């Protein structure tokens, strides 16, 4: 009864692992669109005046 | 990611400096007329009584 019981809490801790990595996946979306943006942003051809990097 | 925007910021300093280059050209233009209308005024045939080096 233990085995099949820690059988299943494991299967439980998996699930809740899957959903930690799948919460951070998008987190390097973003980040990689974010440094796309920071790239983008960084060239002199933008002008603060009128309010390209502010966008 | 960082390269293709590269790329691109590339292109967009390319274009920039065509369009400080197309301005000069004209500037040169200009200077040749300016050396060819000095070189004209410089001669003794025209007078400064009958407003021929004023035009």
């Amino acid at each position: 009864s233990g085995l099949n019981m820690a059988s299943k809490n494991s299967s439980d801790a998996i699930s809740l692992i899957q959903t930690a990595e799948g919460g951070l996946n998008e987190t390097h979306a973003i980040l990689q669109r974010m440094r796309e943006l920071a790239v983008q942003s960084r060239n002199d051809t933008n002008d603060e005046a009128t309010n390209d990097r502010s966008n």
